[PDB]
């Protein structure tokens, strides 16, 4: 089997299809903003879930994470050394100094959007601020590589180069999370090709106008290795270092990359 799927080109959406995906993605965007406002010291991650879920439903969409291979919530809420897939719960209470990653997806009229970001509760630790900003820059670096005629791993390589520049910018070593990455997305949340956050340029399928990928760098302040907790979902750094996660669903167009999961 091919690591990157069967198709020579990442499936091209039409302009109407991209608008339909962008309407799903604005809802995810709206959900992320509402969750971030609600996310104060003393609030539980389950309260955040309820906030995200309402926003999704009141806009006429459905949360794509809910019941997804058994996942119990509408968001992942991963805190500090938790990387991805944190399960919202009444006993995960946010405290001042926490680093919070929120991951969210929605479906509207059969089309998916998937986005994530990381922010601080209260006043951010300086190492954490650099971590989250480096992750965001790595995402932006990947997004800028979404041009017609590039190949999949040009995006991977641009993400990685963005990570190393952010290292030089912050005088800090960042661990690129091993074994997790982005993906194609459209009528389902997860489609081929898997998108690495690092690797040699010029491999995997071509990008063309209309091709969409979910671009999602994950960085740590230490190791590149992770394990899964006994809850079977929550992913944590093996060394206890904190981690960040940023993501957008992004289309290649004639006029340059288009974020389909825009925030209000
Ligand atoms: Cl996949
Ligand atoms: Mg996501
Ligand atoms: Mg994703
Ligand atoms: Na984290």
């Amino acid at each position: 089997v091919g690591l990157f799927g069967r198709k020579k080109t990442v499936e091209q959406r039409t302009p109407g299809e991209l608008d339909a995906m962008a309407a799903a993605g604005s809802i995810v965007g709206a959900a992320l903003v509402a969750v971030r406002d609600a996310a104060k010291a003393g609030v539980s991650t389950l309260e955040l879930d309820q906030v995200a879920e309402s926003v999704i439903r009141e806009a006429g969409a459905v949360p794509s994470f809910l019941g997804y291979h058994g996942f119990p919530a509408s968001i992942c809420s991963s805190v500090n050394d938790q990387v991805v897939h944190g399960i919202p719960s009444a006993t995960a209470v946010l405290a001042d100094g926490d680093l919070v990653s929120i991951d969210c997806g929605a479906i509207l009229d059969g089309w998916h959007g998937d986005s994530a970001w990381t922010f601080a509760v209260g006043t951010v630790i300086p190492s954490d601020e650099a971590l989250s900003e480096a992750t965001r820059l790595s995402m932006e670096a990947g997004i800028a590589a979404m041009i017609p005629g590039n190949r999949l791993t040009d995006v991977s390589h641009a993400i990685e180069l963005g990570t190393r520049a952010a290292e030089k910018q912050f005088d800090r070593a960042f661990g690129i999370v091993d074994g997790y990455g982005g993906h194609g997305i459209g009528r389902s949340m997860h489609l081929d090709p898997f998108l690495p956050n690092e690797g040699a340029p010029g491999k995997g399928p071509l990008l063309a106008v209309g091709s969409v990928l979910a671009i999602e760098p994950m960085l740590t302040l230490g190791t590149t290795q992770t394990r899964v907790l006994a809850d079977d979902w929550t992913v944590v750094t093996t060394d206890g270092s904190r981690a960040a996660h940023w993501e957008h669903t992004v289309a290649v167009t004639e006029a340059g990359p288009r974020i389909l999961t825009m925030r209000p």
